[PDB]
């Protein structure tokens, strides 16, 4: 159920394939100059008593056009059904000199969902 | 850089490459075989030349062909070079529940990676 | 229109608050999820002169998870800011820390995201 | 309780709090140097009960960094535990939202970690 196409609640899309060894592979647009790799890692036995599937991935922001020097993580879970969603929580974290890393990193949470918003 | 054998403040061992395209893939042991498990990521190739440190992150999937957890835990964080090499993350470590149980879901905290042991 | 009053998160928890003009927020928390009963006493912070470009107002807050009643040994933080307008919101992010072991204390903190409206959804 | 007194951070912030009876945490955080221009108001809560187990004490508070001197429209959530003994640490971790737009309140919110100790870094 994971494999596809997903939209997040502020425009942004994401493309993935769910591989039967747990890999999470595909592209994240925010144009070719707004697409980057995406990889990460899911659960691919997950229980089958009404729980999520867990999973996270990984976009650094640097592709052949720009390059904000940073990367975010998501981590969270696939809930299939009629109305299937991705919930997650994400960090951002830019690459700083150590007199600002305190400041870093953002946090925040992104739904996806299989039809656009 | 970034690649190498890399030790937690808890004692956990991340074995990393960093390829040409960007990719970090390897191993995260959380000392047997039955607690390793499959790391993928990515992270910024071609970073400032500032001082600045080196954006990454990456994925487990709790599940090997020992044990299933059913959660994922993600690292975020900046590789910083130098005389004692050091990643500096922050983590967030998702389970797979019921919508009941999703408020709880999440755990968070922070690790900081040397490539030597605690 | 403002901060004080009585606000529902997302899952039905009762958050009743008031923001005094010295930037003080007082008032009580009922959870509709985890190891609570009734009314917790809370405390927290708010700008009480937010810009006037349209931002949201910040504030912060937090729960100790003891009463008369009961005792989790924990703590819930919420940080976010108030969103004026014709459905008014409190959107924020919360760390849960419980009270632990050394041993424990790297599975300690629980985090989420709750938004808060004067309606009850 | 062993809370009450004055505790410094990583980064030379000192933290200056008086833990009640009743579980208020109330006080002023300031920087290193501790000029009024980097004081601020600071108040929240802990378990005034904590187990016995060796667990160690939850505790939250929020500081809305507004004073008679600035305001940056922003506050911070610290959400941890209180470990006493001869080394005694509040270890933390903290949100610091800033007020907003809509179109920017994906990036409203700042994450990190103080660890906190009775004698200077
Ligand atoms: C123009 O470069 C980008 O596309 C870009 C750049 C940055 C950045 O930090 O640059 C300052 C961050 C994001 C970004 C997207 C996104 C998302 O969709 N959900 C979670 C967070 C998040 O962060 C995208
Ligand atoms: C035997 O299962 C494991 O080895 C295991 C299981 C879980 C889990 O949440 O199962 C529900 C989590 C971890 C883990 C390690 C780790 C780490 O080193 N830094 C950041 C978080 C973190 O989480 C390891
Ligand atoms: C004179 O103003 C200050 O000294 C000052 C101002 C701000 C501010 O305006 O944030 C927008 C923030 C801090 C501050 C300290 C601190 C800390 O110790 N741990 C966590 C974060 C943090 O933020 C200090």
């Amino acid at each position: 159920g994971i494999t596809g196409t997903w939209y997040n609640q502020l425009g942004s899309t994401f493309i993935v394939t769910a591989g039967a060894d747990g890999a999470l592979t595909g592209t994240y647009e925010s144009n070719a100059e707004s697409r980057y790799v995406l990889t990460g890692r899911y659960d691919s036995a997950p229980a089958t008593d009404g729980s999520g599937t867990a999973l996270g991935w990984t976009v650094a922001w640097k592709n052949n056009y720009r390059n904000a020097h940073s990367a975010t993580t998501w981590s969270g879970q696939y809930v299939g059904g009629a109305e299937a969603r991705i919930n997650t929580q994400w960090l951002l974290t830019s690459g700083t000199t150590e007199a600002n890393a305190w400041k870093s990193t953002l946090v925040g949470h992104d739904t996806f969902t299989k039809v656009k918003p």
